[PDB]
């Protein structure tokens, strides 16, 4: 299940949110069937994008993409353009066609927890 957060908040705020308010995680996804149903339950907000589960983690050449969850990196739905490098560690998904892009981590939106 999932659930829709209006309240912006930065990743990290979010992340705690997801666990304590609803026992549940900033949202992982690995298919696109999943990715559309959320796409269309954010649709008709104001704001451009919110937060999913996603993270990249590390320091120096070799990283790793991470879901909060804990869950395999399985499936991606990448913008194809988009600000990539130094673009932010955090995974923010776009209202507008279901995309992912990168996003700063401090920057402050609404965002997606599963239960």
């Amino acid at each position: 299940r999932y659930l829709l957060v209006r309240s912006l908040q930065t990743f990290s705020q979010a992340w705690f949110t997801c666990r304590r308010c609803y026992r549940g995680n900033l949202v992982s996804i690995h298919n696109f069937n999943i990715n559309y149903r959320i796409q269309c339950s954010v649709s008709a907000l104001n704001q451009g994008q919110v937060w999913i589960g996603g993270r990249i983690t590390g320091s120096g050449r070799c990283r790793r993409f991470q879901w909060v969850d804990g869950s395999r990196w399985n499936f991606a739905y990448w913008a194809a353009h988009q600000p990539w490098s130094r673009g932010g560690h955090c995974v923010a998904l776009c209202t507008r066609g279901g995309y992912w892009r990168r996003a700063h981590c401090l920057r402050r939106l609404p965002f997606i927890c599963s239960y």
